[PDB]
C-alpha cells in the first residue's frame, strides 16, 4: 500500500485498503473509514465494482435523468465518491470550512455553501436526489464567483468547479457532447 493519504497526500495514522494499494486518514475516505471490516475495499474499489457489475452504467446519460435519481445506496455512494474527489485537489482547502464575508464593495451571499456542510449533509442523509447534492456542490463555487467579481481570486473558484464537473460527468457517465 501507498505510505501517504490518497486525498490529502500526506503521512499519519493510515488504514490501507486491501483491493488496491491506496491508503487514507480516516476522516479522508468518505464515509469515514469503517470501524471494523476485514477485508476492508475503499470507495475507489466499491465504485469500480458498481461498474463492473453494470457496465451498461457506463453509457451515456443526460444530466437532467441523472439529477432526479433519488438517493438510494449506489447514488449515495456515487455522490460521496464525487465529493472525494472534489477533497483530493489541494485547492478545496478554500471551500471546505464555512465562510465570512467582508471586502469593500461586495454583499456576501444569500445561501453560503461549503464542502464541510456537504459532507456532513450526505453522512446525515439530507438528500433525497443527485440534484440536492448537485445544487449546493454548484452553489460553492457560484457563491464564490459572485463575492470575489473581478478579484483573480475568482479563479479559484473556477479551477473547482471544473474538478467537480468533471468528474461529474465521469462518475455518473453523463454523455459526451462538443
Ligand atoms: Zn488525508
Ligand atoms: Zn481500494
Ligand atoms: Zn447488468
Amino acid at each position: 500500500n501507498s505510505n501517504i493519504c490518497e486525498v490529502c497526500n500526506k503521512w499519519g495514522r493510515l488504514f490501507c485498503c486491501d483491493t488496491c494499494p491506496r491508503s487514507f486518514h480516516e476522516h479522508c475516505h468518505i464515509p469515514s473509514v469503517e470501524a471494523n471490516k476485514n477485508p476492508w475495499s475503499c470507495i475507489f474499489c466499491r465504485i469500480k465494482t458498481i461498474q463492473e457489475r453494470c457496465p451498461e452504467s457506463q453509457s451515456g446519460h443526460q444530466e437532467s435523468e441523472v439529477l432526479m435519481r433519488q438517493m438510494l445506496p449506489e447514488e449515495q455512494l456515487k455522490c460521496e465518491f464525487l465529493l472525494l474527489k472534489v477533497y483530493c485537489d489541494s485547492k478545496s482547502c478554500f471551500f471546505a470550512s464555512e465562510p465570512y464575508y467582508n471586502r469593500e464593495g461586495s454583499q456576501g451571499p444569500q445561501k453560503p455553501m461549503w464542502l464541510n456542510k456537504v459532507k456532513t449533509s450526505l453522512n446525515e442523509q439530507m438528500y433525497t436526489r443527485v440534484e440536492g447534492f448537485v445544487q449546493d456542490m454548484r452553489l460553492i463555487f457560484h457563491n464564490h464567483k459572485e463575492f470575489y467579481r473581478e478579484d483573480k481570486f475568482t479563479r479559484l473558484g473556477i479551477q473547482v468547479q471544473d474538478i467537480f464537473e468533471k468528474n461529474f460527468r465521469n462518475i455518473f457517465a453523463i454523455q459526451e457532447t462538443s
